[PDB]
């Protein structure tokens, strides 16, 4: 038992090492959008840079993990990061409504680290939880939201896709 | 031979004042189309300064292979410069769909040139065409697929034809 | 098949998809040996900022293949990243050893993919592995290489090792 | 027609893709001239500056024409461009006296034009040679007076030679 | 054997102790040529810089083939360094006919090292007498080409000498 | 004699051909021992530093004498450089004693050459050996001097060896 750790129990520590795998396995996912909507057959420039930041942004949540699991005297267990489940995307509004929920997943389970963190008494972590990553999730899932009205409201298809693009880049 | 040549063949040297020709039709294949798309009736500057670039860009190589003569010892012989099968491109469509294929041909003699040069074991010829060509004529085929497939999203005729000039301007 | 596809084999095609892999999990496995470093027992600032660096720019040869796969007209299959191949990486030069060997391990993978390219008559490519892969790898292992005898003149246990660490920083 | 056509006789617009061409042909001389004299064994700096800017202006003239072909509503018919009858371009002198007599020939052809233009009665068509080619043309001849004067003082062959060329470049 | 060494033939390294004594040789006797220029009786400032700055860069070659050689794992052997044959040099023009042709030879041997390096399949090795030699030593053999021709032209005795060695300065 | 001679007696004008050569042998010493401490094996930039640093210095040494000679109107006549007796230098301070005592041989055949110059009254010579040679000889001599008995006291081997470097450096 590490030198620095006190009120941290385990359980919570295990789900630490449960949401970097996640928070990891996601940024695999919208690196391949990212490079997808770069094909020459998609050219869609806009989404690209978008996918790709949300590839950077979930790549610092799961650090930004991995040192508070280092920052309450854890230790880090890396897994696997499978394959997203799939290849081609489609549309830019297909792309948009899985991001949508892998987002609320992910919201999801950090909603439930913090009860497991709750039931342990570690007020510590409901904060960590609750800077770093429980705002950051309802911007982002707020975010597509609008992002996915404004492209139906486009024409999700065509000329709207096209000139949607342009403003998201 | 002058008093520069060192492993140079001749049928290396004769492919390269090809390339300068074949280089310079471009150059004027895409010098017409650039002030087809500057007429009144065509009203696309956008397309026009895309196809002026290329004009420019790709007298450029002729102009390269012609330097790459006198240094490797070689004797340029100017061929006649063909006019363009076409004066009258239709769309832009049809012009990006009209240069893709044209700048595949010209990477298709480039690996000619290429595969002619190690041959007869010229690497500096090799370096030439790799740093040099072979690079930027896979980039701009890239960059043409990308073009036609979002101009073709956004609707290669009418209002989407409109738009993308004004992006490609 | 892709628009921009020209001279491109499928299996020159499927090493790329392959070595898309095989820096990904390099950037896993340097990711897994920069937290190790930040832990409080073992807390060696220099040899985790170090493992990072190594981590990110092992995630860009990722990113610069992807971006490769789309040029020549390739379709990208991401796979899973196994699980770096431990938790404890030992002792600092312990940790420098084994990634040692795992730039040799890509290393030797880029090797087979120029000779792979050089086969099937694609200049594109081997120009892509000399002029961004070749080069730096063999450049570095020898940093490595230079590293690890200066850690065992350093006396590679105790002082050593944390003055090391410090000129490293 | 034309929605902007007016006052624009058909021989005019014939005599102008008539000039587009000889204007080009005059800058596919100059490019022959301008690399004949950069090989190892002409090796003269001072006559391939010159006729490089040379082949540009006379191939910035060439575009100006189609150019106004455009704004006149007529239709830019595009000729092969004939190689030039040598490679061997001789002395420097000899070089300036085919460049001066070229020149003339870019003369008396604008001249000509200027008749067709007073005749079709275009005070439009007659400003243009006026005020951007007769002018440009005269100072250009007279310009190679100086120069072949200058070279046969300070002598063709030898010292004299090499002296002329740098005083040029 | 080292740390580093991987996919390094031994004939590789035996023919870089070989081009780097060559490199020596050749640094050695531009520095006898860049002196006797200086001697009051030769005295020609302008052919004394051209010799030092070449025996300075035929011996910043030969570092980085040295160099290349740690980075590889090979071991550098330094052999003795020949004096030239020669200590009187001649003409101007004799010096860079005697130029032109050490030159050639370093050329020749750099071809023959791409050569063995092709047939070890080295692709590292092949790129840096690409990327650094060979398109160094073409145009360092031009150049001469240039002016062993620009002083036949201005005359190789006399006044000519005197001039072309100012226009060198 | 040339028309510059004043009195500058033979021999000493002889054993100035030799000072070039000799210290010609010394950069070359100095050469091997910079890339010796460079190899992976050896790992140490800042001996390898400072013996580059001394090459280069002392091959200015061996430049300054030849424009000694063509000034008092000698003829410069180069000798073949020797290889250094030995490629690998075990440690550090066994290549710091080597040096000193290299240096202490100039040094010595320095102060021949002044005992051969003001026996033949060239009291020129005895300048310029002064304000350049026995000069920094000296300086140079103390230098090697310091280091030795400080890498003696920090632990020539070791922990030591490896923070004297880092302050050679
Ligand atoms: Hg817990
Ligand atoms: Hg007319
Ligand atoms: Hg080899």
């Amino acid at each position: 038992a590490s030198q620095v750790r006190q009120n941290y129990h385990e359980d919570c520590e295990a789900s630490i090492n449960k949401q970097i795998n996640m928070e990891l396995y996601a940024s695999y996912v919208y690196l391949s959008m990212a490079y997808y909507f770069e094909r020459d057959d998609v050219a869609l420039p806009g989404f690209a840079k978008f996918f790709k930041e949300s590839s950077d942004e979930e790549r610092e949540h799961a650090q930004t993990f991995m040192k508070y699991q280092n920052k309450r005297g854890g230790r880090i267990v890396l897994q696997q990061i499978a394959a997203p489940s799939m290849r081609e995307w489609g549309t830019g509004l297909e792309a948009l409504q899985a991001a949508l929920d892998l987002e609320k997943q992910v919201n999801q389970s950090l909603l439930e680290l913090h009860s497991t963190a709750s039931g342990n008494n570690d007020p510590h972590l409901t904060k960590l939880l609750e800077d770093e990553y429980l705002e950051e999730q309802v911007d982002s899932i707020k975010k597509i939201g609008d992002m996915i009205t404004k492209l139906k409201r486009a024409g999700p298809t065509g000329l709207g896709e096209y000139m949607f693009d342009k403003e998201l880049n």
